[PDB]
């Protein structure tokens, strides 16, 4: 199929992009080479990930040598929840910009829906472990972030882990002036979130899929955790297609018109999960792989639950 999305901005986004989530900063210099080197030009990145210098430097790297040139990149970073006071959002897009050495990005997203206390902590806690949350509302936010578009640092404003009603409230907003371009959800065979899709996809919001292959290397991770990559179910419809598992996991999204972001920082990986381009699943293996459900979640985190914008409240 094509290998980019339209989005509402007219811009074209690239289907499959490299996570930079856990990517060690002497690590993930390395990586993000090797991806642009193997084909990626999408890289999905953030300020609380702690490693936009060492991304950065790859991206100069690559543009100094003419492996591709700036418009060709597609870069996504998000705004953290200690910087959704109005007054503090440009500045925390200018120190992405600064640390990724550029000088706009191509989408830069809310990284979720709640807003925290500002101060240095990523995580400030109170007395108990709950989060102590800040006084400001989404829309206030989204007005911030549409203030970037107007002056030029980013291209286009989206958000990630809204729910629903998350979504209608800012299709709703007074005055609204940019539309949400891009919805980042976690999305695999274990939390299909057909809902959530069918809801963006209706009113012209491209989804991200994130942790498409359940995240194994996740810091809070069980030893009896359910293990997408060895699932037998999937292996089997791996090995019908002669291709890995994770090659599959990847490919999925892709037919249901997702974007994907995959992370590795291992070259052989990293060029294994570019591969996905060279065959389709069936509407069998779709609807079977659609059936394996179970709301499994890897990206939740009970100190937020007591917010009053956590998302996972709601159905969908
Ligand atoms: N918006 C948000 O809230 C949100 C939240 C979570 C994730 N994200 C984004 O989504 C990206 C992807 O999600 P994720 O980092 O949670 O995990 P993921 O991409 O589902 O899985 C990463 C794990 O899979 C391993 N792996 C990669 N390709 C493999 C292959 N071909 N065979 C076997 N193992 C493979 C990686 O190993 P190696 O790295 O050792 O090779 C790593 O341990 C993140 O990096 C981040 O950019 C955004
Ligand atoms: O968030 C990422 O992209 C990947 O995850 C993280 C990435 C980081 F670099 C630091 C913490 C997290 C965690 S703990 N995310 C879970 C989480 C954070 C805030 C809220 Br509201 C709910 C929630 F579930």
């Amino acid at each position: 199929m094509a290998s980019r999305l339209l989005l509402n901005n007219g811009a074209k986004m690239p289907i499959l992009g490299l996570g930079t989530w856990k990517s060690p900063p002497g690590q993930v210099t390395e990586a993000v080479k090797v991806a642009i080197d193997v084909g990626y030009r999408h890289i999905d990145c953030a300020h609380v990930y702690q490693n936009e210098n060492e991304v950065g430097v790859a991206i100069q790297e690559k543009l100094r040598e003419q492996v591709v040139k700036r418009e060709e990149l597609f870069i996504v970073s998000k705004l953290w929840c200690t910087y959704h006071e109005k007054g503090l959002v440009k500045g925390a897009c200018q120190k992405t910009l600064s640390d990724l050495k550029l000088d706009y990005l191509d989408l830069y997203l809310i990284h979720w829906p709640t807003g925290f206390k500002p101060g240095k902590e990523f995580f400030p806690l109170d007395e108990s472990g709950n989060v102590v949350p800040s006084d400001t509302n989404i829309l206030d936010t989204w007005a911030a972030m549409e203030e970037l578009v107007d002056e030029g640092l980013v291209k286009a404003i989206g958000i990630s882990n809204f729910n629903h009603l998350q979504v209608e409230m800012i299709l709703n907003k007074p005055g609204l002036k940019y539309k949400p371009a891009v919805n980042q959800i976690e999305c695999h065979p274990y939390l299909t979130q057909e809902k959530l899709i069918q809801y963006c996809q209706s009113k012209g919001i491209v989804v991200t899929a994130y942790s498409p292959l359940g995240s194994p290397d996740r810091p809070w991770a069980k030893p009896e955790d359910p293990s997408l990559l060895e699932d037998p179910r999937i292996k089997a419809i791996a090995a019908k297609h002669n291709k890995t598992t994770a090659q599959v996991l990847i490919r999925f999204p892709m037919q249901r018109n997702l974007v994907v972001i995959p992370k590795s920082v291992t070259p052989e990986r990293i060029a294994e999960n570019f591969k996905v381009f060279d065959f389709e699943l069936s509407s069998q293996d779709m609807t079977t792989l659609l059936s394996y459900n179970r709301n499994w979640r890897v990206c939740a985190l009970l100190s937020c639950t007591s917010h009053k914008d956590y998302p996972f409240h709601e159905e969908f």
